[PDB]
């Protein structure tokens, strides 16, 4: 769905302060959106809040890209 | 962006009759989605055809799932 990936661009947006035209599936938060550990850990939490949903030690670990979120909340 | 992947997967939906529900990044259009050999060949060619782009035959090869589509669209 459309609407998620609108949901989460909004988030990495409000967060990150990029172009939208920047938030690419590919993009890895830490060495293409300038996010740190801060930030990444803060994006799940917002992530997981938006989505209604808990993710795991092992699976946020897992998330380096735009993509990889994404895919987390599709399987869920 | 949202409208690239609304444009995306009305097209997947259109051709392959599946719910919108299955159309996920991580769906490949041959062993999740229902598509044959010759229905890929189709979906690229309607996929060019919407972004007014060309997809050479090295780079069609490697667009397995939803993910994969998505990922060549952002990129050009
Ligand atoms: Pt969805
Ligand atoms: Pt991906
Ligand atoms: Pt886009
Ligand atoms: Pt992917």
């Amino acid at each position: 769905m459309a609407d998620t990936l609108e949901r989460v661009t909004k988030i990495i947006v409000d967060r990150l302060g990029v172009d939208e035209a920047d938030v690419k599936l590919e993009a890895s938060f830490k060495e293409d959106l300038g996010a740190d550990s801060l930030d990444v850990v803060e994006l799940v939490m917002e992530l997981e809040d938006e989505f209604d949903m808990e993710i795991s030690d092992e699976d946020a670990e897992k998330i380096a890209t735009v993509g990889d979120a994404v895919n987390y909340i599709q399987n869920q």
